[PDB]
């Protein structure tokens, strides 16, 4: 779209907004791995007066940055947040988030994996997550898990107000052609899980991806080929 920010626009420990409808931003952060720095994208949503967020920004410094852009451009209090896996762009930041308020959240098997890590670890557990097609409503949005694909517990977010599916990290960006982290990812089931998100959110207008551009639906298509190249 030539409007959404990019990894050299954003030095590490900045973060950026993204408005993508009413009531329903991404957050973009950037750090350091593998000797490279790259992108994150996280999603603000909107609840009456408060917010709901998607994700930390990928560390404490990155997630206090966040907090502070959100104060200075939205001026609402986010009372709660839902990590979508266990990975630190996801969860780091957890502990900033609890000293500011927020009300930390994941699946039990998320919170498993982020101990079992290392990593920060969401307090409150998301009931009705635990087998491959559960859909739970969560304030202003539906959280899905789709089966294991770039890990075992990735959940992916749905905005039915503006058709917007967050897919997380379980979704490459158009302009990734190759995989990306699969320790601890499940190549083999990843395709279904796929087919389970499109089956779930065929009408999905706006498809944002863990890391990169957003796009539409043909980004699914196009991280299962991705998945079979490898
Ligand atoms: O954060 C993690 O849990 C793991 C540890 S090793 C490395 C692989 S993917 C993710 C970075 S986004 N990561
Ligand atoms: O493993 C991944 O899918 C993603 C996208 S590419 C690779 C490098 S940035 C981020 C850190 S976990 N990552
Ligand atoms: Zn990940
Ligand atoms: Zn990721």
């Amino acid at each position: 779209s030539g409007e959404y920010p990019t990894v050299s626009e954003i030095p590490v420990g900045e973060v950026r907004l993204y408005q993508i409808a009413d009531g329903v931003w991404s957050h973009i952060a950037t750090q350091s791995f593998d000797g490279a720095v790259y992108p994150s994208n996280g999603l603000i949503v909107r609840d009456g007066d408060e917010l709901l967020l998607i994700d930390t920004a990928w560390g404490a410094k990155n997630t206090a940055a966040l907090l502070a852009e959100i104060e200075k451009q939205i001026g609402l209090p986010v009372t709660r947040a839902v990590s979508t896996h266990f990975h630190d762009d996801r969860v780091g930041g957890v502990d900033v988030l609890r000293a500011a308020g927020v009300a930390t959240y994941a699946s039990p098997s998320t919170r498993r994996l982020a101990e079992v890590e290392g990593n920060e670890i969401p307090t409150h557990s998301l009931e009705g997550l635990s087998s491959s097609g559960d859909a739970v409503r969560f304030g202003p949005v539906e959280l899905f898990y789709p089966g294991a694909a770039h890990s075992t517990d990735n959940l992916v977010v749905y905005v039915p107000s503006a058709s917007v599916l967050y897919g997380g990290c379980a979704i490459y960006e158009l302009s990734r052609t190759s995989a990306g982290n699969v320790a601890d990812a499940d190549l083999a089931e990843w395709p279904t899980s796929i087919e389970r998100i499109q089956q779930h959110y065929p009408e999905a207008q706006f498809v944002i991806p863990g890391h990169g551009l957003p796009g539409g639906l043909d980004l699914l298509k196009h991280t299962t080929n991705v998945v079979k190249a490898h």
